[PDB]
């Protein structure tokens, strides 16, 4: 139905030679890249590290990327998790309140040691991910109850567990607790048309931050963002000329539906193109996702020869070449040539040399003429290297001077360069066909505008238009000249020089074949400008800088891929045309893939940026650290598909720490819900007391208390207990500060223990600050082992400065058969280690303050509401009823 | 690695002294270790290659 493919004359009718597509060509290009390096390292002696240059499955990688967009980072629950529990002692009016968050927090990750920085980074990452996961939830359909004409919440949704306290309480205390429980109301519960449930409950602060952030994101991201994404999709579809169905999307919303949209579709290309050594991978992904499928078409046989009578027929100048058929290797070379043509600047060609090959000399001489008309060699971009241009010039020189007919006059110049002569009776100057990459003379860019700029593109980083041979794709629908008027400068000059050199049959052949050649390049221009537009396209500035960097021989961050072809492949490629038939299967779902990839990259970069400041914040923990340590720690906890995409060309084996650090400090990011939650988790984790890590570890000599059991019941009512938790840090006038270096020097000189002993006999304190330490919490109803009461903050290997410390709470239990001085011993029992945390992990409260933790506002959806995820709806081929402007 | 800078291993320095270490005193061992920690590797450049 496309008017470009309508054919009214039999000139453009040809046989189908072969067919090719995008998923085939991506794998073919990867294999051709890897085989070259393998063979080169096989032929010559090489000193390098071992790398296995394998080729992966691109289709499975793309499928995994698609599957990655269906996973959610939130969950729906009916009640929140418990945040506070209680411990009942022998007292009837005093209990212990324990904040559980720190209790599960202290058990996440590995033990911190100075000798392994990578494990330290991994532990920090696990703790942050635990914080993020613990708080991403949505409340839905909570259980309520009616009470004296109003709605109250069930005790099981309040987030605090206290049921084990009720049997021991008195009647008055039980009545008070019951009244306090009944005071927990549902906001404006007597309204029939209500939409949410609001109440007051208990939660920890880091969890509450994530809960609030998720609630706000759900509230804010709605219809308008969806409309913006669909509008950008419409603009891209208009650029790519897709077909639309008749149904349109309406802004109607049901009053019982809640949308969740986790991705914003317009992607920043800087995020994609900032990945180090990622040009080849981006090229492969562009080929795999955007290239259409089509066939190769041979020219009409009537163009070459004419029959006048049954036995009278005109003979063609290239009969032997037009009768030949390619081999498999020559077909692969033709595919390489078309790959180079469809990606200007990014892929360039060179000459393959095979001494075992035996071919007619005329093949090279014909390819010399063909290559000048087939390729662009300067001005703005290039399809080929300077060496191949030199070889083509030499081949053209040899073709022009070989006169199998009557000779013509030749006047050589003083210089010995090829094509330095005048030819024919009109003395045509052949110096203009020698390559010069600055001006582009002698090739398709000669006196032609190759790159054009027009109205702004859907992708902001790629604005250019490619106009090979100066012909527009619109010329196939609304021509400019007649049938004989189609020409351009280089082709015309080549025809004139062929005529001047006495080669008339060849000039007639090329004059006949010119419209076919120009139509082929129009098709190529259309394919480049419409089908291949994506975020994996090369940015404009890099494209502009490709050619001067090649001429000057400078370092390139986007070094072009070089492929080698044979001589006869040029002739085979000149006599074909690629005609697309079907669009790529993945065209409509590509932007979602691009968005997922960019969002995951942004999350990884944020994690690495936050880890990069650790050594400056704690130098004594990370003495033996490198940037590669947190690099590997972050990539150990990333999705496999993203790593597979980044590692297509095995760039992970060759990047250095300078590349890592320059990537970390780049500012570009891609927003998403996962990124917002991760950043909130990092903001919570900026306080290291929330990770159960500290350096406020002290030593002081204390003895376990030995109370008098004069009255058993009165002592029981006290709720006596002992702990090494400190309420306040000790006074500065009685603390001796130690560092890691001083302590280790005094340990090597064998005089550290004497210093510690001398300090301890003076009733002073010692602080082992400077290094972070892992902290555990334990509870005991009896006398603990000597491991914990005599646990020193160091150990002897030379010493180890850090060692996990245990904060213990010891509860004293006595019976009626206890003698008033039964616990008194003849000698004291000493304890040494104390910790200051500045959090209320454990607290002794009266039974009148049990429900004082209810201070968090929760908003829950009612059972009539539905929560749906609409991220899958971001596909290219849909239309809005009211378009966005 | 040592405190953000890169130092070379003793087996590339071109001098062998592993048989002397067992008979040193504590102060001599500390002095030797401190001296070893000060062999810094610089980042050079030949023909635009670091």
């Amino acid at each position: 139905q496309r008017p470009e493919r309508i054919k009214t004359t039999p000139y453009l009718e040809g046989d189908v030679l072969s067919s090719d597509s995008g998923p085939l060509l991506s794998v073919f290009a990867l294999q051709e890249i890897m085989q070259k390096v393998r063979q080169v390292q096989a032929d010559y002696m090489t000193a390098t590290r071992e790398v296995d240059f394998t080729v992966p499955d691109v289709q499975k990688i793309l499928d995994d990327i698609k599957a990655l967009a269906a996973e959610q980072v939130y969950k729906i629950v009916k009640v929140p998790s418990i945040s506070f529990r209680h411990i009942v002692m022998q007292s009837r009016d005093r209990v212990l309140r324990v904040d559980t968050y720190y209790e599960e927090m202290s058990q996440v990750g590995d033990v911190i040691t100075e000798d392994e920085p990578e494990k330290f980074y991994s532990t920090i990452i696990k703790k942050v991910r635990f914080i993020r996961g613990k708080g991403s939830f949505i409340l839905h359909d909570i259980p309520t109850r009616d009470h004296r004409g109003m709605e109250v919440a069930e005790p099981e949704v309040l987030g605090v567990e206290f049921k084990n306290v009720l049997p021991v309480l008195t009647a008055e205390h039980r009545a008070m607790i019951q009244n306090a429980l009944d005071g927990s109301i549902i906001e404006n519960g007597n309204v029939a048309t209500r939409d949410v449930d609001v109440f007051i409950g208990a939660c920890s602060e880091p969890v509450y931050r994530i809960y609030n952030r998720l609630q706000g994101y759900i509230e804010a991201v709605q219809l308008q963002e969806l409309r913006n994404s669909i509008g950008w999709l419409e603009r891209l579809g208009h650029r790519k000329r897709i077909t639309y169905s008749q149904e349109v999307l309406t802004d109607f919303r049901r009053q019982d539906t809640i949308w969740v949209l986790a991705l914003q579709l317009p992607v920043n290309p800087q995020v994609v193109w900032d990945v180090p050594r990622s040009s080849i991978a981006n090229l492969i992904m562009n080929i795999a996702t955007c290239l259409p499928t089509g066939e190769y078409i041979a020219p009409n046989p009537r163009i070459s020869s004419i029959t006048l009578t049954q036995r009278i027929t005109t003979t063609g100048p290239f009969a032997i070449l037009t009768g030949s058929t390619p081999t498999a290797q020559q077909l692969n070379d033709v595919r390489k040539i078309y790959l180079a043509l469809m990606f200007p600047g990014q892929i360039i060609l060179d000459l393959k040399i095979d001494p075992g090959e035996r071919m007619d000399p005329a093949v090279r001489m014909v390819a010399g003429v063909v290559g000048h008309l087939l390729f662009t060699a300067g001005g703005r971009f290039t399809n080929l290297t300077q060496n191949m241009a030199r070889q083509l010039d030499i081949a053209l020189n040899d073709y022009l001077l070989y006169m199998y007919n009557t000779r013509v006059q030749v006047n050589y110049g003083p210089t010995g360069e090829p094509l330095d002569f005048q030819i024919g009776r009109n003395q045509y100057d052949c110096n203009v066909f020698r390559a010069d990459f600055a001006t582009g003379t002698g090739y398709n860019g000669w006196a032609t505008i190759d790159v054009e700029y027009r109205e702004p593109a859907p992708y902001v980083h790629a604005q250019r238009y490619i106009r090979y041979c100066g012909i527009d794709s619109r010329e196939l629908i609304n021509p400019t000249t007649y049938g004989i008027g189609m020409t351009y400068h280089c082709y015309n000059e080549m025809l004139r020089m062929l005529v001047a050199a006495g080669k008339d049959s060849e000039a007639a052949y090329f004059r006949s074949m010119l419209p076919f050649h120009m139509v082929r390049f129009a098709r190529i221009n259309q394919i480049i400008n419409e089908d291949l537009h994506s975020v994996f396209s090369l940015p404009d500035d890099m494209f502009n800088a490709l050619l001067p960097d090649l001429i000057a021989g400078a370092h390139q961050n986007a070094d072009p891929v070089v492929l080698d072809v044979s001589w006869i492949s040029l002739w085979f490629a000149f006599n074909r045309s690629f005609e697309p038939t079907h669009r790529n299967e993945m065209l409509e779902v590509a932007p979602l893939i691009e968005s997922v990839y960019a969002s995951e990259l942004s999350v990884m970069k944020v994690d690495m940026r936050h880890l990069s400041l650790m050594q400056r914040r704690f130098p004594d923990v990370l003495i033996q650290a490198r940037p590669s340590h947190f690099w590997k720690a972050v990539l150990n906890d990333s999705p496999e598909a993203v790593k597979a995409v980044m590692n297509l060309s095995h760039s992970h084996n060759f990047i250095n720490i300078r590349d890592m650090m320059r990537w970390v400090m780049l500012p570009s990011l891609q927003p998403s819900l996962k990124l917002a939650l991760e950043e909130e988790a990092w903001a919570a984790a900026n306080d290291f007391e929330d990770l159960m890590l500290t350096d406020q570890v002290y030593m002081h000599r204390d003895m376990l208390p030995e109370p008098r059991l004069d009255d058993i019941e009165r002592f029981r009512q006290e709720g006596f207990y002992y702990t090494n938790m400190l309420e306040a840090p000790p006074e500065i006038d009685r603390v001796v500060q130690y560092t890691y270096e001083i302590a280790r020097l005094q340990a090597n000189m064998g005089q550290f223990r004497a210093a510690l002993r001398r300090i301890m006999d003076d009733d002073d304190w010692v602080r082992f600050g400077g290094v972070l330490r892992t902290v555990r919490v334990k509870f005991y109803d009896a006398r603990p082992p000597d491991d914990v009461l005599q646990g020193l903050p160091f150990s002897y290997d030379t010493i180890k400065y850090a060692t996990e410390t245990t904060i213990f709470y010891l509860i004293y239990n006595v019976e009626f058969s206890n003698t008033p001085d039964s616990l008194v011993l003849i000698n004291p029992t000493y304890t040494m280690t104390k910790v200051f945390i500045n959090k209320r992990i454990v607290e002794r409260v009266r039974v009148g303050q049990i429900l004082a933790v209810l201070n968090r506002r929760f908003v829950a959806y009612k059972g009539k509401m539905r929560i749906m995820d609409i991220t899958q709806s971001l596909k290219m081929g849909t239309k809005l009823a009211a378009p966005t402007v």
